[PDB]
């Protein structure tokens, strides 16, 4: 029931996806050089360093405010990818779906720790 537990599981997850290679074009944001037009699609721009210096400013309050931007940097580059014949999408895949897999009990122990505060 601690309700200060998911900011460090957040910190190992983030440190468990910049050791995947499927994070490689995601840990930093996207270069407007290499990708002229991106701001004419993508209206929030997101990427992991970004959500790590959020959480280490300490601007993110819960789990779920984390998971939005990591969502987001996943369904940016969705919107973003012309085709399947595309290796940064395929790898937004596979990464959201390691996410995914990760973030549940972390969401699931901050949710159940604010009811017990709450009792
Ligand atoms: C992450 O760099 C920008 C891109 N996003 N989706 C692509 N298919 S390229």
């Amino acid at each position: 029931y601690d309700i200060q537990a998911w900011k460090k599981q957040c910190e190992e997850l983030l440190n468990l996806i910049f050791q995947c290679e499927d994070s490689e074009p995601f840990r930093q944001p996207v270069d407007l050089l290499e990708y002229p037009d991106y701001r004419d699609i993508i209206d929030t721009p997101m990427d992991f360093a970004t959500v790590r210096e959020t959480l280490e400013a300490g601007n993110y309050e819960s789990p779920m405010e984390l998971c939005k931007d990591v969502r987001l940097i996943f369904s940016n580059s969705k919107a973003y990818t012309p085709s399947k014949r595309s290796r940064i999408y395929s790898m937004s895949l596979r990464l959201s779906a390691f996410f995914e897999e990760h973030i549940s009990s972390v969401l699931s122990d901050y949710k159940s720790a604010l009811r017990f505060h709450k009792r």
